[PDB]
């Protein structure tokens, strides 16, 4: 019942030629395929050409013919398109995936036993799980693109970072073991003197940049107590983070920094410098008067038994490494001389600072695997092989410093944490690096569940020959317990902001990790991810689903972002038969501009081989948008979501007769069993110059005259016409 108030006169015909006109629209399909009216007149229009599925309205109008039992063969996909958003912002909810797992060996896949760069975006490695799952592994990710378990962006910025303490910083003064002065020992003494009730000593030291001075020290407990006023900061004065306690005989001090307090350099580790004008706890000559029962004190001496000359020799009793009495103990000493310096720096904590710029932490020999250690010509010569040279540097003290550790990716940070736990901590508080400080079985990895994980297996290790300077044979090194303290990084000027979200990730490391089977893990790390299943059809019209996943790898502040695009097909189908990597998996990229528009994506086409009977090498075009536009893939600050997908392929199908209808454009719409809807025919609409000059012949039929003018045939919706209802 196709009617038209607007626009005039359908054409109608019986046999060839001889057309007629009617505004009556009571139309149906017969059992023989002809579109007719009740009078059996076949409506005139244009038929679809199935060879190109086009309707040519330019051709001469003829009988509209629609085979009722018409079968349309399946058509294979030549193109698939997607409309979707990839969240570029800081809230991704559950549209995420875990951080990729990482080896304990930098630049090396331990399972394949090959050299692979974890930070290279050109390299992508898969592994097969126990549940027969093919996952990406061994991939370092820009730390700027990290999320927590909640889907909240850590929003890490260049210059931000954290402190990681691996153990407590400790130092004991007076390691030379000179006894403390004893007022109850009624004889001359040359000892460590901390003052009496009647004699004061001068405390003069610099501790973590803070000068600690007191000339009113009358006991070691006074010194300890005064020093500990500097442990915590005041609103006007820095703290040291260093607590002091007197040793067993009260001859010296035991310092400890757990590095759990503060966010600045001055609150971490122990850097002690003693002034040469310090007298507190130094060497004094105590002379006894038997008559008066009193003591007198001097710290200079005269070069005579009981009052020997005291030569500090540019050192302090606190920090000296050697002490020498002259003459030898069989005779009373007339001179005592110290050897060493005035400072001691104990390092157990390091700062890890993020850089959005490229970072190469470099290769280093690792017993865990990879390249072998390659020594130089001798045990006193640095290696030329890069990883070996860096290993040489490490085991000779090259990491025991306060240098900034710069990282960009998760692999960078992982390996840096591992290297510092192994060679960057003064475990015995000596102020120097030795093989005793080597904790080489510490391993830092990232699990498949996205956690940083640290192990401390109770196993000895080996340092190869010619690695430690002057040591030409192998060295067995022992494991050490570790105690973690994690804080945010800042400066005293307050010009670097702290990142609580990022710091909280690694504060999960906090606590002791004793040698054994225990494992310290970080909080879970996530990535912005979005997956979609794109439907296609093979030559036989079977439906296949392209598994497409986008994971954001990096972002720039006003330069857009970049995603890894992974396409999977279930076996035995193939999309990567001739390329490297698995044959059912394609690895590509999708890059976006700062406005969220598509910049580029690759690949643009795939070569599909279903291997189910259908034809192979089915080239399928990927239509994910054009560069610079928002028509396909976009990455903007809103939830990752699929708007729609489409393909030009379809399975085989048949025409359902009773589902026929007509649009306002005169198109006869045929619905099929395959879900497709085609315009199988377009109804011709024709008008005349005059409408008042026409004759009623049949039932609402009109024939042309000389008064009407000849018939001009056109298409509804063009000119000033159109059709209605169904």
């Amino acid at each position: 019942v196709a009617i038209n108030g607007d626009g005039f006169f359908m054409v109608s015909d019986d046999g060839g030629l001889t057309n007629y006109l009617t505004r009556s629209g009571d139309f149906k399909l017969d059992a023989y395929g002809n579109f007719v009216n009740n009078a059996g007149f076949v409506v005139q229009g244009w038929n679809i050409n199935w060879d190109d599925q086009t309707i040519d309205s330019s051709r001469t109008p003829q009988n509209i013919f629609i085979d009722p039992g018409m079968h349309i063969p399946a058509a294979k996909s030549t193109e698939v398109a997607i409309k979707a958003n990839l969240n570029s912002g800081l809230n991704i909810g559950t549209s995420s995936r875990n951080l990729y797992a990482l080896d304990s060996v930098h630049g090396w896949n331990t399972k394949t036993q090959r050299a692979e760069d974890e930070n290279d975006t050109g390299t992508t490695q898969f592994y097969t799980t126990s549940k027969n799952s093919v996952e990406v592994t061994e991939k370092g990710v820009d730390a700027g693109s990290l999320f927590n378990a909640k889907g909240q962006g850590l929003n890490l910025r260049d210059g931000q970072g954290i402190w990681v303490s691996y153990a407590d910083a400790t130092y004991s003064t007076n390691k030379v073991g000179v006894n403390a002065f004893d007022p109850n020992l009624q004889q001359n003494q040359t000892a460590a003197f901390w003052g009496t009730a009647n004699q004061k000593v001068n405390l003069d030291i610099t501790l973590n940049g803070v000068r600690i001075q007191n000339a009113d020290i009358q006991s070691i407990d006074d010194a300890i107590a005064y020093i500990n006023t500097f442990t915590a900061p005041t609103d006007t004065r820095d703290g040291t983070g260093v607590k002091a306690v007197k040793n067993k005989d009260g001859s010296g001090i035991d310092f400890v920094n757990d590095n759990a307090d503060g966010t600045t350099d001055n609150m971490k580790n122990i850097n002690l410098v003693v002034a040469n004008t310090n007298t507190a706890g130094e060497l004094w000559n105590a002379v006894w008067n038997n008559n008066n029962q009193t003591f007198t004190f001097n710290n200079n001496g005269n070069g005579q038994a009981g009052t020997p000359t005291i030569n500090k020799n540019g050192s302090s009793l606190w920090t000296a490494t050697n002490i020498t009495f002259t003459p030898q103990p069989p005779q009373a000493a007339t001179n005592v001389q110290l050897t060493g310096g005035l400072n001691a720096q104990i390092i157990t904590a390091h700062k890890y600072i993020y850089s959005s710029n490229p970072v190469d932490i470099g290769p280093m020999y690792n017993p865990d695997g990879g390249p072998a250690f390659q020594p130089g010509a001798n045990a006193t010569t640095r290696p030329t092989e890069p990883g070996s040279a860096a290993y040489w540097d490490a085991v000779n003290g090259g990491l025991l410093n306060t240098n900034v550790r710069t990282f960009r990716t998760t692999e960078d940070l992982r390996e840096l944490l591992q290297r510092d736990a192994r060679y960057g901590v003064d475990y015995d508080g000596s102020g120097t690096f030795a093989a005793a400080d080597i904790n080489q079985n510490i391993k830092v990895v990232v699990t498949a569940d996205g956690h940083f994980a640290i192990s401390n297996a109770n196993e000895q290790s080996t340092v190869p020959p010619n690695a430690i300077n002057g040591v030409g044979n192998a060295t067995t090194t022992d494991p050490k317990n570790m105690s973690f303290n994690i804080t945010a990084y800042s400066n005293k000027q307050g010009t670097v902001s702290t990142n609580d979200a990022f710091t909280a990730i690694f504060k999960a490391f906090d606590g002791p990790l004793v040698i054994g089977n225990q494992i310290k893990e970080s909080e879970q790390l996530k990535l912005s991810a979005f997956s979609a299943g794109l439907e296609i059809y093979d030559s036989l019209g079977s439906k296949h689903t392209l598994e497409v996943q986008f994971v954001k790898q990096s972002t720039t502040q006003d330069g857009g972002n970049e995603w890894q695009m992974i396409i999977r097909v279930p076996e035995p189908a193939e999309i990567n038969t001739t390329g490297e990597g698995p044959n059912n998996i394609i690895v590509g990229t999708a890059r976006f501009n700062n406005d969220g528009s598509l910049a580029s994506y690759t690949p643009r086409t795939i070569n599909f081989s279903p291997n189910n009977g259908a034809a192979p090498n089915q080239q399928i075009k990927l239509s994910f948008g054009t560069s610079g536009s928002n028509d396909g893939l976009v990455s903007s600050n809103s939830a990752s979501t699929l708007t729609g997908q489409a393909t030009d392929g379809y399975t085989s199908g048949n025409l359902k007769p009773d589902a026929i209808r007509v649009d306002d454009k005169g198109n006869i719409l045929g619905e099929f069993t395959n879900g497709k809807t085609f315009a199988v025919a377009k109804i011709a609409m024709a008008s005349v110059a005059n409408n008042s000059g026409l004759e009623e012949i049949g039932g609402n039929l009109f024939k042309v005259t000389a008064n009407s003018g000849n018939i001009v045939v056109g298409e509804a919706g063009t000119g000033g016409r159109g059709e209605m209802k169904t």
